[PDB]
Order: C-alpha cells, then structure tokens, then sequence
C-alpha cells in the first residue's frame, strides 16, 4: 500500500474526508520528523517507538498481531 | 513524547479538535497493522516503509532530516 491508499482506507473506516485525514496524517509525520531531529523519541504504546539514523521499536502488541 | 502529547501537539498544528486527531491516529495505526498481519507493506513517501517481525526502513527524507 503507498501514502494515497493509507489515506483511502483511513477516511472510509473513520468516516471522514480524505482532505482531513491528508492533513493530519502529514502534521502527524511531520511532527514525528520534527522530534527526531531534535533526538527526542516517539513513544506510541500499542504500536512501537521512534527514536534516533531514525529507528524503529516495535512494540510487543504489533509484534504479536503480526507473528 | 509519548501517545497524549503527540496527539496534543498535532491537534495544535492542524488546528483540529483532540478526538478528531485521535480517532484518525489511532485509525492509521489500525490500517498499518492490518496491512501488515496480512504480509502487506507500506510505503509512505517522504516518511519511510513497514514491511514484515515488523520492521521500518527509513526514506531518504528522513534520513536526511534526522542526521
């Protein structure tokens, strides 16, 4: 799947526009870039950690729903 | 930062309401996870992939932007 299907798939199970669901999906990565760069970690529980070369964590829900 | 605040400061930025963001965010993680119990990859331009154990490769935007 690219970006615009993620879009697609997100506005119909939220039913929402897919120009809101564009908007904030970008402020959610731009503002995951923006606390890597400063070296701050992301921490999403439920789902794993950014943190810095940016890295990803996965955290122990994802890991067992896609064992 | 953890979950809250990236949902606090996204719904800054983006000027919308907190269960909004949350509700879209924790729809993006939900479509990311299916796809990716499924075998599926996704690839978000300027961000990086998820692809199958989980793992993440970065774009070269990112890269970039964190080095």
């Amino acid at each position: 799947m690219n970006k615009k299907e993620l879009i697609d798939r997100v506005a119909k199970k939220a039913g929402a526009k897919k120009k809101d669901v564009k908007l904030i999906l970008d402020t959610i990565l731009e503002t995951i870039t923006e606390a890597l760069a400063k070296g701050e970690k992301v921490q999403i529980v439920g789902f794993g950690s950014f943190e810095v070369v940016p890295k990803f964590k996965p955290g122990k829900a994802l890991k067992e729903k896609v064992k």
